């Protein structure tokens, strides 16, 4: 809201329309994360930590009044400014349909791209633990698309094992997947297989990993902590040109790793 | 209830609710023969032995009063105690959403492992007979996909001489299963093909055993008689930590063995 | 509530009552730092940080998506056991009304003595910094009783400067306050020059510090934040005894120094 600025940018109401509705196309699709991840909040441009529910003791062994820390996670507030040129943006008064925000375009697919390295392959500073470093989860059958399928109802027996019901979730790089369907030479279609396998479950296809990993999506396995979801507000001008920036705040938790299972080709 | 003494156990309602839960999940897929069979009871904490409608005669041959004694099936019971460290589950109250349960986990499973051996393999100091002991209705085709088929279409006329109407279910080894799915070369999903065969019937893989069965379910032929369902109970404490168990009283009966057809491979 | 357990202790309503009744008036008079600031609170047990309203900035100078860590101040969870007789306690259903309680009282007042040195003299390792670390709030007159009432006007001159308005207080170490007496050789009492200098304010004598300071009761410049206020719970029985504990979660921050003035003498 009011802390954006929004309203302290030269631009008419119909060029903020303009920004948001492409800065939304955008974020649906490159927001791989979110197609599997449970998503809190939010909660508000003020919140600072998500609690962890432990205490970290720090007072020695023989002490009347022992002691300790409440641990918590400090949630990532990130920032990106772009500019957009101010008479471009002008001639969507003049009736023009397609005014040029490539300065925007490219600017979303980087915060996309941070997003989900957090989610994926976690953040060493801020303590969280990303989907791709829990090794313990990971089982390696190999590269055929034969061995995909059989990955898969072995990765199904294993949720059995732990208690974990469905429904179930491919989550598989782009190129692997190509590959994949090439091999499969002209028969019944590798899609059909897969889903059945998956007990009637879906594929997301992603370049966000090198590999694939099978999820129950159940709930409240894996949780994006949500402060202030993504936003775009005003900074300043400079002559021709109008800085904006994107902001949000968030972190992450995998809750239960035994929904997940990491497939290694 | 109340012989389970779970409130005298130093646990908070919430803690107690998600030992609960927990232990559900788990008997929920990891309980195999209850996926097939029929489910009698609870008949309570006291019933104990399941009458057999049989009298086994004792007296002499040539005595005015001939008498003897009614049979029954005897009901086991069951418990195995295991010990959660109280510290960590006091976590949960701070708000700690994934406290560490693997003792209960491993209990759970060793306890269904336990129900699931009798069902199959039966139980001689019990006098209970397993489903894999009738092995006059086991017929043996071959190591093949379309090995399994043909079994599959011949089990169903062995089934209708019979007069066992369907729905009908295979159950079947997972590792063998897996199998008979790499040997089919990229083609019609065998899973299809299997229920086809089975006239619109299901399919349910486990590692209870070692080849596969096909079973009817009209209903009345597999009998699970309950006594006290699973149950989780309070111990004692040992300081730091609470001894819980896990009990059920129980016995099974295989009313009608012609439901049921042996698959050697 | 219910995580301290309190039900599972072997004590009658009677005897919980009489063990919170002496600890309610024992931390009323021997929590100093409660007696002029403000509470805020209590947020429940499993607040775990409170927000400083600040990032810190992580990325390099030279990043398209910048970000950091919003801050907070953690909450420190303290612990303090102690044991009594539970032969002693019965006695009180006897209609014993002076059951001895010594061990409750110790402990009290150990747990009383930590927060005040955490209010005085702040906590490094959690970040909180005391009052008596402000030295540049810090004005320098002598030691004798004129000395202190000059010291008086003086600091609500500065006060004025500053745009703090009052009530004010004085908060003074009690042998200090002792020694003044006894130097005003049978004059106007002593404590009714002092609230004139006030303009009307409060004394509260206190063995927490060694000096005097004097601070602004206006309201929302030191705020203690907490999270569990003082709770006692039960532990564990060790034949004869109960081993019982008081508990809280708090933090503490001064927000605007100006509202303090301290006296070196
Ligand atoms: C996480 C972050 C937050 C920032 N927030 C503000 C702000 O609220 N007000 C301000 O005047 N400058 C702020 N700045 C500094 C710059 O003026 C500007 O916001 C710009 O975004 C700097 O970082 P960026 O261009 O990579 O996004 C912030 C910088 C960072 C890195
Ligand atoms: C089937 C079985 C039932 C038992 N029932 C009780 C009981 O009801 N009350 C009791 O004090 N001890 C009972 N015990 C003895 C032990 O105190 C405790 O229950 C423990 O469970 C022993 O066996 P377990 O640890 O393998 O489960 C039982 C033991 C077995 C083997
Ligand atoms: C801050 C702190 C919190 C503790 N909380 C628990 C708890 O919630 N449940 C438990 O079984 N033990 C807990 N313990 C460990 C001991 O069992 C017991 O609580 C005891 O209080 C240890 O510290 P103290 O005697 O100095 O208070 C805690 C210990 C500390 C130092």
């Amino acid at each position: 809201m009011e802390f954006l600025k929004r309203s302290f940018a030269p631009l008419t109401e119909k060029q903020w329309q303009e920004i948001d509705n492409r800065a939304r196309e955008i974020f649906k699709t490159q927001l791989y994360g979110r197609k599997f991840v449970d998503v809190e909040g939010p909660y508000g441009w003020e919140y600072a930590a998500h609690p962890l529910g432990e205490v970290e003791v720090l007072s020695d062994e023989n002490e009347v009044v022992k002691w300790g820390l409440r641990k918590s996670l400090p949630l990532i507030e990130l920032r990106a400014t772009f500019t957009l040129d101010l008479w471009e943006l002008d001639n969507l008064e003049r009736g023009k349909p397609n005014v040029d925000l490539s300065s925007l375009e490219e600017t979303v697919r980087k915060v996309a791209e941070f997003e989900d390295e957090v989610i994926f392959r976690g953040c060493e500073k801020s303590g969280v633990k990303g989907l791709l470093s829990f090794e313990e989860r990971k089982i390696e059958c190999g590269s055929t698309p034969k061995d995909l399928l059989e990955a898969i109802v072995r990765a199904l027996s294993i949720f059995s094992k732990d208690g974990i019901e469905g429904p179930y979730t491919l989550v598989i790089n782009t190129d692997r997947w190509i590959n994949f369907l090439k091999e499969e030479a002209g028969h019944y279609p590798l899609e059909k297989r897969v889903e059945e396998c998956l007990r009637g479950g879906k594929i997301i296809t992603t370049p966000r990993i090198e590999d694939a990993l099978v999820v129950s999506e159940r709930g409240g396995d894996f949780k994006l902590i949500l402060g202030q979801d993504l936003s775009i507000g005003y900074e300043d001008r400079e002559k021709d040109a109008v800085r904006l920036f994107i902001t949000e705040t968030f972190t992450f938790q995998v809750v239960n790793p035994e929904a997940l299972i990491l497939l290694k080709f």
